[PDB]
């Protein structure tokens, strides 16, 4: 199951998947996260990126794909 949001973009809509509570987190322990409220996405310095994958190797619901 998966809880989504239609984003109004003139007149084109972006459909977006939400996240969890464990991974958003897992988001705001990391220094350099920046959330955008437009798009619903959070972005981050490549500084932070093995922080990332290693405390989500830890959740068990959830699973990045490395970039």
């Amino acid at each position: 199951f998966l809880r989504g949001a239609c984003i109004k973009t003139g007149d084109r809509f972006r459909v977006k998947i939400g996240y969890n509570q464990e991974l958003i987190a897992v988001f705001k322990s990391l220094p350099s996260r920046h959330y955008d409220s437009f798009t619903k996405t959070w972005d981050f310095s490549m500084s932070d990126y093995r922080a990332l994958m290693k405390a989500v190797e830890r959740l068990s619901t959830v699973s990045l794909k490395p970039l």
